[PDB]
Parts: C-alpha cells; sequence; structure tokens
C-alpha cells in the first residue's frame, strides 16, 4: 500500500557479512563508550540533593520525571556531558534530548532539582537555546520538566546578561510559538524570577499543587544581626511564596490545570501532547518498517579506532538503514563520496557519507594520481552540490555521515575550483531549508567538517552526534605544529620542546569526551545507538513537516534511475 | 513637501535650558569615557607589527582601510572592547561597526592585520556573528576589508568547531546572500583555508594584486633538522603562494576585479557599493532633518553618576531627537514609563523610555502606594505592548532607552498579572520582526532589561549600546547578597565576609568597561555620540527595509490623537 | 571586469545567416501585426472625448502622460486589446505595461479619460491584478497615472462587486506595501468613491491643482430644481486640494499641470532602491549577431512546417551565445542559459521538426518536435531546479503539440513527469516570462511555464504565428463526435469555430496571451522584462556559487 515500489522497494541492497571480527578494536570502542556512560552516571547523581532525598520529600528526580513521561526505550539523550564552562557538578544543569510519548516525538528539557534546586549555571543558556533550536527546525513540540531557581548568584555576570543568556529562552518561546510550534510545561517546586519566566513563556501550562512561578521570590556585625531578625520575624509571619497555586490558578488562571503530586503533572503534559498535531508516520512511508539485514554490533569491529586504516563506509550504511537498501545517486562520478536515497522505519533520507581507501587513477584533474578517501574533490562536491538540491526540492531530510581530513590542496586543486565549490555546497545546504542530522563516524577536521552538513548550518543541522570512534581537530596535531614552527626554524630547541606540546594538546583536546564537553559534538553515542537516533531524527522530521513533495513528483528517484540508464 | 503635517510637524516640544550645570558629575562620566578611548586606542595599537610597519611593506591597517573607505565622521564602532575571552591584545582580531559610503550605510568588518596577519583568535566567531546578524536584521550590505591568516594553532580548539565557531560566517554569508543582502570583500594578503572561505563566501571579490585565497596554504633532532631541509628547499624552488592572482583571476574568475594598491581595493569596494540598492531617504520623511533644539552637552549634567538620583528623562529625549520633539502615545496611562513618536533626521521612530522618580499614588492595583520609577507596573506593561504593537504595524522602528531596576513584585503585583504582562512584551517584540536598537542609559537589571527591548531578542535588537553612566547585573550587590545569605545566618563569620565578597564582585563585574568586554552591550558611547548612533541606526533601517507602511495608512498617530482627544 | 569568463563569456554562437527569405511568409506575419498596430490605434483613439478636445481643456490622454514619464522608446504596452467582456470602445479603459524611467523599470498603469472620465467597465479588475501581479512577482515599483470616476454605473452589477472586482486592487496595494514594493500615484481630474480608493491605497501621492480624491462625489422635475441649486450653491467637489492638500495632508505634493505630476512622479521614482545592473552582469551588453528581421522568414505561418528553433534563440539573446544544459539527452526540448544586456537567464524552448530513433521507451520510432517525452520533461525538472537554486529567472519559448499519449508513455511515467514539472516551477519561486512563438496548446502549454503558474509567471506574450487551443479543431470533433448528417455539419462547425477563437488578435482580447508583438519586438520585452526582475531581486546566488554551470560543464566532459 505504497507509491512506485518500482523506484523505492527492493532497492540494492549492500554490505557482507562479517568475517573477520576483532575483539581489540570493539573493546577499545567500548572502553571510551564505558567512560561516556560513567560520567553520564557520576554527573546526573552529582548535587547538594539525592534523588532519594527528594523522593522523601515527595518530588521527583529529572530522570524520574523524564521516564515517566516517555515511552520505554526511546530516550535520545543530547549535551549529557555538555559543560563548556566547566561547573564542578560536569552538567549545565539540565537534562535534554528527544523522547517519545504515546508515538508522538518531542524535544524535552528538564531541570536538575539536585543541583541549586534547578540554578542557571555558566553553560545552561547556550544548552537551552540548542534545544529550542532543534525544535524549531523539526516543528517539534518542546516540553519543560521545569523546577528552576533562578541565577546563580555568585555567576550572575555569566548566567544573567547578553544575547545567549538567560533572557533568551524567553524570547526563543515566544519565536516557536508565533512559528506555531506548541510549548508546554510542567512546573514543579519554586519558580522565581529567571525560573517565572521559564514557566509563563510556553503554550500550556500545568502545575504541582505545591508549585509556585513568580516575578520575584520571598519576600557591620551590627549590620548582619539586623538580617536575621526581619528574616525570622518574616518566617513567623508566615506569608506564602509568591505566585503560588492560590494565586496563579485561583486569582490569574495562568495555571491551566493543577495535579496533586509529580505523576499527576506528567499525565497533564500526556494529556497536552496528546492534542498536538502530527501524522501518522504511514502517510509518509514507501515501505513497511524492515531492521537492516546485518547486525549493528559488527560496527564494533568495522569502524577502526586506528585512525590509520581505511574501512568500506557501505559496511556502516547498510547496518544503519532499513532493510540494507540503499539507492545511490550517480555512483562512479565522484568516487571520494557516497550520494543515495535510504529508508528509516520506511521514511526517505538522503545519505552522505565519506569513502576510505585509495581512489585509483583521481582525481580527474591530475595527471597520474592517487586520491585519498576521505577527502573531497571536485566530483564529489558537485555531486553533493546536485543531491543536496535534489533532496530539497523532494522534501528529502538529509543525514551525513562524516569522516574526513579535507578538501584537496594545491592550484591543480585551486584551478579546479575547489574553494567555489565548497561554497557552493554550503549555499546550496542553506538553501535547502530542511532539517539535517550530522553523525561524525571518525574524523571531522579542515573544511570539510563545515561543509558536509556541519552544524555551523544553524538554520538546517539540529544537532550532532559522533561514535567512541570519532575525533575532532582543525588539522592532526603533527601537521599543525609543522606549519606552525616551521618557519621559526627558518631562523633557529625550546622550540622543539612547544612543537611536541602543540601535538600532545592536539590529543588531548580532541578526545571524544572533550569535544561533547565543549559542545563540538551534542553527544557521544553507542555504536548500537546510532540507528535508533538516526530514527527518532527521522520520525521527528517527518511527524509535522512544514513542506511535502507527493512521491510520484520527486526527482531525486527520476534523475538517479536516468544516470544509471542513459 | 511631506504628509500629514498636523500629524508629524510641530508635536509638542520638551526639554529645559540646563540652568544648574554640574562639573563633578560631568567629569566623572568623561572619566568613564577617557578609559575607554584610551583602551581602544592601546588595543588598536597593540600586535606584533605596526602601524608603520605595515605602511612601509605596502600595507595599510584596519583602521586605515575603514577611514579610506567611509565618509568622514560617520564611524561608529562596535564591539570595539569585545573580548569575551580575555586575548592578551584585547581585541577579536577584527574591528567592526557601521559606516557610510557615499551617503550609504553598511556594515563593516575589517581584519587586523596587525595581530598574526589576522588570526581567528578566541571571542572572534561571535564578534563576527554580530556583525551578520546585524545587517541581516536592517537588511544592510556587508563589506569585508579582509587579511585573514586563519586558525590561531595553539587555540584551535576555540576558533575552529562548534555551532557558533569559524565556519558559521560562511553560512551566514549564504544566508545574507539568500535574503538579497549583499556581501562584499576586498581581499588583502594572505587568505588559506579559514580566510579562504571569508573571501570565496561573500557576492563581490574584489583583491589586491598579491593577495591570495586558498583551500590549503603552502605548500628527535633528525626529526627536528628533517623539517628544515625540506622547507630551505621549498624557499629555494620558488612554488607561488596557492590562489594568488594569476589563478583567481587568470584561471577561475572567482577574483571579480584586481587593483594594485590598498586603496585600488578600495576604490573597487566603493564601486560595487555604488552599485546596491538604496532608498534616497526623503522617500520616507515625514518633516526636514533638524537638529535637537538643546545641546547634548547638558547630558554630563542631567544623567547623575550617583546611582541613587532620579533625573527628567524628558530631558534626554529632548537632546537626542530632532528639534526637542515628541509625540507621546497614552500620556498618563502608566506613569513609569515615556512611549511616544520621534523623529530621526526627518525619519519616524517610536521611542520608549523608563521614567525615574517618585510616582504618586500608583500602582492603582495597591492601596496607598508611592511608586517607584525605573520599576515597570501594569498600566506600563500593556501600553508597551500596545505601543510596540501599534509601531510594528506601521513599519516604525524601535528604539528602547534602559534605565531600569525591574518588574514590582509581590501576589499584588502577581494578581495584576506582570508575570505574563511582561511576557506578553517579549511576545509583542518577537511579533514586531523590525530591527530595534537598545540604548542602555543607566541600569539594565532583573527582568526589565529582558523585556525592554533587551539583546535576548536576537531577530529584532540589531545591538547594544550604553553610555558611561550605565551598569549591568541581576540586582544590587546588596540585594543579592542577602537573597543568597540569609537563609544561611538562620542556621549560623566566614558566611559575613563572603557576603561583602559578593558585594565588590557585583560592583567590578558590572562596570561599563567590563559590561563591553563581555558583550553584554556593545559599545561603550560618549553622551555626544548617542544620537550619531541612533543617526546611522535609523537611516541604516529606512536604507532598503522589507516592508512599507504609507504614512497616510498609520495607525499609531491615530490612536495617539484619539486618546488625547475622545 | 566580470566573474568567470571561463563560463560565462565566449559561449558557443549559434544561428546561420539567412540564405533564402520568404516575402510570402513575411508578408503574411506583418498582415497579423499590421492590423494588431491597428486595433491597438482605433482602440486608444475611441471614446466620448479625443486627445484634442482633452488638451484644449488643460488635460492631457493616457499615451500623453505614458510618453512624458519614461525614457523614449522603452514603452512595452501589455493588455492593449485585452476587452474579455467586450465592452464597445474595446479596451478596459486602462492602459498599462512596463516602461523606464531614468534607467529604472516600473510598471505603469494609466487611466483611460477619453472613455467615461476613466470609469470601471467590465474586465477592468482582471486587467488591474495582471498589473499588481506583475509588480508583485519582480518587485517592481507600480505607477498609477489616475483619472477616475469609478464605477459605470449601468455596469455595477459587473465592475463593483466579488472577489476579483473594483475592490481588490486596494487590497493588491496594501500587499504591494507590506512585501516592500513602493506604489506611486498621479492624482488627476476626479477621483470619487472607487477612484478615491485607486488615489488612497498607493504609498505616495501627488496632486494636480484641480484634482480631488473623495469617499464619494457632489418626481422628475425636483431633481433639476436641486441640481440646479446646488450648482449656483457652488459647493467645491469634496475632497479637492485645499482639503487633502491644506487640512488631511494626504495629497503629499501640489502641481500646476499634469506634466507638473509627471515631474513629481519622477522624483519620487529616483527615491527608489534599485541596481545598478552592472552588479549581476556577467559580460557587458551585446547585441545578437543575427538581424531580428530575419524572424519573418524563419518563423513558417504555415502551421505544419517545422525551422530550427536556435535560430531564433540567435536572434533573441546576447550576441547569439548559448550554453546548452544536457545537449543531445531529451532532445525534443533546447534547455541552457543565455545573456540579456549582460544579464543571465535560463531559456527552455521547443525543438521543431522529426526526431530519429526516439523516444527511447519505444521501438522502432521516430519522435515528433514541439510534443514532451520523458527525457525532455525531466531535463526541465532538472533545469528549472538548477536555474531556480541559482536564482537564474526562466524565460520560457512555446510552440508545442502537447505529451505524448498512450500506454507505453504512461509506464514511461509522462503524467506525473509533467506534473513535476508544475511542481518544480512552484517551488523555483522566481520571475518568469512566457513567449508563444507559435503553438500552446494541450498540457504543454501549463508545464512549459505557463501563465497558469500565478506565483511565477508575470505574464505571457505571443507572437503574429501563434494560437492557442486545447487540440486542432479536426482531433477535437473527432474525438468529439466520432462515438456519436446533423452530425457532419456541427463537426465542420467546431473546425471553423475553433481557427475564429484561435486567432492571435482574438487569443489577447480573450487575455489568454497578454500582448501580441512583433518580431523585431521580441527582444525589447526580453530586455524590459529581464533587467526588471534584476533591478530589485529578493535574493541572490553568487556567480562562483552557482551549480547549474558546473553541472552543465561537468555533463559535457563526464
Ligand atoms: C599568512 C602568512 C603567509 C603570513 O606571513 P607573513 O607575510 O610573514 O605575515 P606576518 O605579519 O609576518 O605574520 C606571520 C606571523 O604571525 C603569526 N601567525 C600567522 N598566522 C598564524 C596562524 N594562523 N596562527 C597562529 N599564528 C599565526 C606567526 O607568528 C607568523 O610567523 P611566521 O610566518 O610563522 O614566521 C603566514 O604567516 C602563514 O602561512 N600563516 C599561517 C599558516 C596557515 O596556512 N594557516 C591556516 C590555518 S588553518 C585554518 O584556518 C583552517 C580552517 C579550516 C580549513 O579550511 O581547513
Ligand atoms: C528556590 C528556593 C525556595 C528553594 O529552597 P529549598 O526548598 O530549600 O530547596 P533546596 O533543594 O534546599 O535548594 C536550596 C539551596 O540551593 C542553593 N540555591 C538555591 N537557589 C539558588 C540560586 N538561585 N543561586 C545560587 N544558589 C541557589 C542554596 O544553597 C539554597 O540554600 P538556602 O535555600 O539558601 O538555604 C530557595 O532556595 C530560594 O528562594 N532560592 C533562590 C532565591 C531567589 O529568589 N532567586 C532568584 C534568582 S534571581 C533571578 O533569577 C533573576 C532573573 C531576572 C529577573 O527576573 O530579575
Ligand atoms: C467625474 C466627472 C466629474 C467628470 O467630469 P466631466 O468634465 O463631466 O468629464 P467628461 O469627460 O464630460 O465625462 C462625463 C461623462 O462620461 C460618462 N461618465 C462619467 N462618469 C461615469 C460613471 N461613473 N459611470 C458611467 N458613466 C460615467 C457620463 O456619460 C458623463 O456625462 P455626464 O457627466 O453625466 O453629463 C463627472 O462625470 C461626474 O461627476 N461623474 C459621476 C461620477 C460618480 O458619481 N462616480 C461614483 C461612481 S460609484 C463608485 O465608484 C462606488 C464604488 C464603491 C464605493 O467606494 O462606494
Amino acid at each position: 500500500m505504497y507509491s512506485m515500489p518500482g523506484y523505492f522497494q527492493n532497492m540494492p541492497t549492500i554490505g557482507k557479512e562479517l568475517v573477520n571480527p576483532n575483539p581489540e578494536n570493539e573493546q577499545e570502542i567500548k572502553a571510551v563508550e564505558s567512560d561516556i556512560h560513567e560520567s553520564i552516571k557520576k554527573a546526573l547523581d552529582a548535587g547538594i540533593t539525592s534523588e532519594e532525598k527528594l523522593n522523601e520529600r515527595g518530588q521527583l528526580s529529572a530522570m524520574q520525571r523524564i521516564n515517566a513521561l516517555i515511552d520505554p526505550g526511546t530516550w535520545c539523550p543530547l549535551n549529557s556531558l555538555f559543560n563548556p564552562e566547566n561547573n564542578k557538578f560536569g552538567t549545565t544543569n539540565i537534562v535534554n534530548g528527544l523522547g517519545r510519548v504515546d508515538g508522538k516525538w518531542v524535544y524535552i528539557v528538564a531541570s536538575d532539582n539536585k543541583k541549586m534546586a534547578g540554578a542557571w549555571v555558566p553553560g545552561q543558556a547556550e544548552n537551552l537555546i540548542r534545544c529550542s533550536d532543534a525544535a524549531k527546525m523539526m516543528h517539534l513540540p518542546l516540553i519543560y520538566l521545569l523546577n528552576c531557581s533562578g541565577v546563580e548568584f555568585p555567576n550572575q555576570d555569566k548566567v544573567y546578561p547578553n544575547r545567549r543568556g538567560g533572557g533568551t529562552p524567553f524570547f526563543r518561546n515566544s519565536e516557536l510559538n508565533q512559528l506555531g510550534i506548541p510549548v508546554i510545561v510542567g512546573i514543579y517546586g519554586t519558580n522565581p524570577a529567571g525560573g517565572g519566566y521559564h514557566s509563563i513563556s510556553p503554550t500550556i501550562l500545568i502545575a504541582h499543587q505545591d508549585a509556585n512561578m513568580a516575578v520575584g521570590g520571598a519576600g557591620d556585625d551590627e549590620a548582619a544581626e539586623q538580617i536575621i531578625a526581619a528574616q525570622i520575624e518574616n518566617s513567623k509571619l508566615k506569608v506564602p511564596a509568591p505566585g503560588s497555586v492560590p494565586i496563579h490558578y485561583d486569582e490569574t488562571g495562568f495555571f491551566r490545570e493543577v495535579y496533586q503530586n509529580d505523576l499527576g503533572v506528567i499525565d497533564g503534559i500526556k494529556k497536552y501532547i496528546s492534542y498536538l498535531p502530527a501524522y501518522n508516520l504511514e502517510f509518509f512511508r514507501v515501505d513497511t518498517p524492515k531492521a537492516p539485514q546485518l547486525p549493528a554490533e559488527d560496527l564494533y569491529s568495522i569502524i577502526p579506532m586506528n585512525q590509520k586504516r581505511p574501512y568500506d563506509i557501505y559496511e556502516v550504511i547498510a547496518r544503519l538503514f532499513d532493510n540494507s537498501e540503499f539507492s545511490e545517486y550517480k555512483k562512479g562520478y565522484g568516487p571520494e563520496m557516497v550520494t543515495g536515497l535510504a529508508k528509516v522505519n520506511g521514511l526517505l533520507v538522503g545519505v552522505i557519507a565519506n569513502v576510505q581507501g585509495l581512489l585509483m587513477n583521481y582525481p580527474e584533474y591530475k595527471q597520474n594520481s592517487v586520491g585519498i578517501g576521505g577527502k573531497l574533490y571536485r566530483q564529489g562536491l558537485i555531486k553533493m552540490n546536485e543531491f543536496v538540491t535534489l533532496c530539497a526540492r523532494d522534501r528529502i531530510p538529509l543525514i551525513w555521515l562524516q569522516d574526513t581530513t579535507g578538501i584537496d590542496v594545491g592550484d591543480e586543486a585551486e584551478k579546479a575550483e575547489l574553494l567555489g565549490l565548497g561554497q557552493s555546497l554550503i549555499y546550496s545546504i542553506e538553501n535547502s531549508k530542511l532539517p539535517s542530522l550530522e553523525i561524525t563516524i571518525r574524523k571531522a577536521s579542515a573544511a570539510a567538517h563545515y561543509v558536509l552538513g556541519g552544524p555551523q548550518g544553524n538554520n538546517t543541522n539540529v544537532f550532532s552526534i559522533g561514535t567512541g570512534a570519532c575525533e575532532y581537530y582543525v588539522m592532526p596535531g603533527e601537521t599543525a605544529a609543522n606549519a606552525m614552527y616551521s618557519r621559526k626554524l627558518v631562523k633557529a630547541q625550546p622550540i622543539i620542546g612547544k612543537m611536541n606540546d602543540m601535538i600532545q594538546m592536539y590529543t588531548d583536546k580532541s578526545r571524544p569526551k572533550y569535544c561533547t564537553e565543549k559542545g563540538m559534538v551534542d553527544e557521544i553515542v553507542d555504536m548500537t545507538e546510532v540507528r535508533p537516533y538516526i530514527q527518532a531524527f527521522t520520525e521527528a522530521a517527518y511527524q509535522n513537516p512544514q513542506s511535502i513533495c507527493p512521491m510520484h513528483q520527486m526527482l531525486t528517484p527520476r534523475s538517479t534511475r536516468e544516470f544509471e540508464t542513459f
């Protein structure tokens, strides 16, 4: 019961059954994966109040609230270890990511009430903007599980002011609303000032019976003593915390609904989520959802931690996409890249990925050359330009699989227009106006990181994820030390020492964990977890898209076919 | 020769001649202004190569290139002291701001070739985004005077990766182009990799004859020696720097034009600027341009450095806007704010500004009260909501003059809807979809900083400026130390000591210079320089606006009139 | 001083010098062209008040006002003979088209004050919407030379009410303003009610000193008493200068005479944003290398004769240069880049004649030029999509008899590929011009950048050799009456009617095509359109970031 099975079903299948496993490699990847999981667990547990203590006082933690909201097994966290300003607890005081609620994907943001009652900490504003941007680009509902005490007083200068500070999300929520994207808030505990605007900015307000939202909270030694007198007098005065339920439900009616406990609040949210517009994804399917035909655990063997080793990218694609099917656009032209159509739970996506290894008699603009997989040449850049443009016309979201060492350099490459072709790709992406996912398989480096659907496209890239085998740098430490200090040897030992410093630093500052802490990549995900994220993304993309191309009116399949025959 | 003189000419005049000058105050302001000018001069001079040395080698500095481009006296720098990451030289290696070129306003970005040949330094990416955002919001041409050596190798992790890093401007330039906003580049010196994409991303490329743009640049002790052999062999090889004029002019034709020297490049830019679409501002005028009727130097007396002193805001408005004329919207309603129409070189703007001092028998929702000027109440918030909405419909840009201590707090204020009214203002602003300017007169604090056209509105606020009398904090240090440590005295000397630490820190981290270094405000401007910036902004706003309301079809003047009569 | 001469300069040249002229054909074309010119002249002269009488009373006619405004030789009229409701005078009481004012292209609408003082007549509302749509799609300034007495009382039911009636332009002017497109009005004579809203809706109002704009203007024996009492009362016509200048200030400026009003308009036009077209040029403007008058020989009036489309393209575009996209693939169509006064346009045009061993989905087949097959439709889909990305406007040259029919064609996806083209055009979001060379027929007329794309096609023009029908009269009579002597008679009626109702003049009267233009006048219209398109475009693609030239090159080499 689908359109055009001749084009969209029984596509060529790709990938081989894994002949030689590699335990050493698998163990190396899993060591990175373990450290990530361990750091996340330690960070989620950190803070002045435990989950156990929270539960005793009648409150749920962020993860408890999240797990009560979502369909089991659908949680795709992002920015778990994001901590650009290096807070001691290791987080930005929010837990965020994608989750599914009774079949509907939503973007979830949860205050960490274990840590200073969910206070604004350095790096949080940035994290929050990455949330609302994702919702914006995907037209996906934004859900706040809110428990926010506002500005951290010692850090006010880092959390209160500026273009992208604590005030920005309030504008971003109005923008979402104006773009037709609903925002739903569960209001827990005390939310004064900063937390008050997080409470009031959403579309729908569901309150805990003890919760509040307010413009402002309650209310030498001779100086020092005076304060404790006023405090204990006000405490015996028993004035209620401003903007409690008797105010914001009974008087202003800004609280739409009030629930007795945390799980009641969740039920309220679930109810309003059920009201939200969403396609039955069947509408956009070209085939019934099918698992890949090769197991994802093979990826622990296929993707080498030895950064000097090539591998076959088709083996990766075969394990990530429905039924191991792939419909390649212009195979043979631009051999440094794979571009083609694939399926994700029956839904069309365009896949763009680096080819690794030696490229015989290539590029064409060089007399007698061998090309390096992971680099970009003329035909690859042109093929991508076309494929992006075609997918954009067809309203087909793009998933980029990056493992790249840059664009070809030198005057032969220059004459081949590579600088202009790279920028043309940037222009093509910006022109596409569709949500896109970027997945760093191993190397994200040079300008290729930018042009290959990089997170530098703030209008199209929703977020980025990386595997345990990934690394981010401008160029390898060795090449960098070279270009920096080679001319300073044309003059001149103190220089040798700081070349080895640079090499060491580039290794340190390019490790997967460091990369996600700085937010270079949003999440480090397990090899068995990459497809889940692709599924989350793709289903979110097609849940309520702002534009449609009927299948019979799509150009990509037609142009792909013609190139194969003509 | 203007529409509706009955509405737009002979408006009420405001302001008094200054009776009592205040030398002490004037001197205090000018001390802040001097320190700013002095820090800017020191920062512009800093770097491994002087202007004198640059000139000897046949090159102009950033400021020389800028001064050769612009009409004399039209330079409005922004982010002069922006240095969020605290680079030693004190800058982000770019000089940026507004400048006029033969009557046309343009946004200007100039590489600082005194410092590591214009290398990407920490904080630069952010600075560059503030540039392209301004051009985007105002539909104003972006001009690059480019001399960029790319990534600073030691700092690569801070300048190369991430959503808002060195790659982002290349996407932002494509966005500008796609929105119909031209980008023009003068290409000087060597521009490899990162600087190559700054070269190629603009609409128009004008090159210095010795300049280049490229995807990549040229080309233990036994290890160490090997490098200097290859280097000196390549140096004697005399291979030209990749992507020089014989390549990018003669072969690729990406350089549109080539000039012999720096001033030739400027002439080329001037020529292409002359091609750009721009209104004769006469088209949008409602009166002939007229100076204010009171001198701006009085502002050194009027605006008190004593943060506890009120002043009359009308005295400020009278000195900033054409002919000291003001057409107030709903005077008497919402007395804590002034909202009304003014003129800037004959062009209509909407002005929103705090009233200072005691407000008798106010707010209305309190039994017997005296209101504090600089705070926001019910009627003020509602009046602003309406005025913003009206100006938005009329396509009249808004200028916000902030001097504020926040929104009224407590359950009487809550019942009066202040939390929802504040957010309604945010929604109203976001809905306006027009470029806006924010000017901090003194206090930018609390949520009022956000709602009063704050820079937290990334779609509407083009940039923000502040006077020498300005200060930024969440709340005063004393109130902050209180709310932080008062409950920790209900338990318990080590606490007293860190309360005085907080008070001191809030004073340090809220000084005008510190605020602009962090980018809380984009520029600290002289009292005599505020009108110039307002003129730059307003004329840029009306140069090529994307939407028009004919004067006879404007609602703001009509509604303003009806309230006065009915 | 241009980007990428390697791509944009010294493109292949096309066309041959004309070997054998054809006087018979030329004369046949010029006979149609003469009849058009003659009908236009008669229509412009028609009406109860002559130009001579207007001049005596101190007033200029529509054409005098237009000719005083525009740079000489830049007038591109549209809808000259548009008269869908068949008014006796032959017009819709407005003169409209493209004109250039001191180098700036603008859209011009002028009230015909020769005819019932510029009253609203049947068909006018539709004509006015075609004006504001053009301005909308090109972001081009709209100029009204206004002299409008409002609703024609006898015809009120046809000019006053409905979604697309006399009130619609007032909403369309607000839309233009909100899209940032300025509207400038010169207010002449009396403009009450309907004409009052034409006066007030624009951005800028310039008034003649005797002019007015108003909400409303100023048994049997009883009426003439009140009338003569009011006439002796000497009450001024409502909303005159002492009101709308002195009191309301809705008139921005007042001039003593018609030419003063024009000067005021010129001044405000000079204020308007416009590129120096040099900014978007890839070469200096160059005439074609073959004369346009050859087209009188090249394009056959004998509708059964093929001709070489390249000969047409060679005579319309700068320096006879053409950079063809995917030559050899989809031979029934020509798609490629060309230049118009140095500016890039994408050209899509039918190939005529026999196509050997084609289409590929059939066995031993000969293809018919002017028809659309699989590869043509796919090539156009790609080329449209590529030009859209590159912000390159499209010019469509139509001479077509439809899309291939039958189950082999169906299996080849032709129905879906045709609609994909429609989708592709709608997706392009750029102003486009459509020129009917000869045949506009079947679904091909729709998909080949037809005027049915109300968001992209600015207007359409046709040559004297053009004709519009669903299908030929013979084929139509067949399909209608084959399944059915009284029947033979009404088959010949149908054939005759299809010939009658498909003549160039009839087509433009009904608005099927907006203007019938002379063979020597096609390039001028292309120049007007292209220069208007690039005057103030809403989106740019830098030359070095364009995909079309790159993809075109790769197909040639790879
Ligand atoms: C640019 C020139 C030719 C200029 O040399 P010059 O004429 O001597 O000029 P000068 O005023 O004496 O300044 C040179 C001096 O300024 C400093 N400097 C220059 N560039 C950098 C940098 N990128 N990072 C850190 N420091 C830099 C160094 O101390 C230079 O000394 P040196 O030239 O080494 O003797 C040269 O210094 C050079 O080649 N520099 C940088 C090497 C390079 O190729 N860098 C590209 C950086 S990687 C990148 O941006 C990648 C982005 C993503 C991608 O596309 O891959
Ligand atoms: C929120 C509550 C009621 C929660 O108290 P609780 O029930 O004891 O909860 P708990 O788990 O024991 O946590 C309290 C403890 O967590 C820490 N903490 C809490 N909030 C902050 C903060 N904002 N900055 C820095 N540290 C904070 C403190 O150590 C708290 O201890 P304390 O309550 O003082 O004994 C209370 O701690 C409180 O009132 N906190 C903050 C005071 C306040 O009113 N803050 C508003 C911050 S200003 C702002 O955000 C302005 C934005 C712009 C504007 O609108 O003006
Ligand atoms: C406009 C002038 C002042 C023209 O001055 P003039 O020197 O007489 O000019 P002329 O060359 O001699 O032309 C007059 C002659 O042209 C014809 N004519 C003029 N206006 C109309 C019309 N509206 N419908 C049908 N026929 C009209 C009539 O035969 C006129 O003869 P008449 O003036 O009756 O002796 C005058 O004819 C006049 O006052 N006409 C009546 C105009 C009028 O009442 N217009 C309102 C039309 S209703 C409407 O548009 C409402 C729309 C909805 C709304 O906004 O309410």
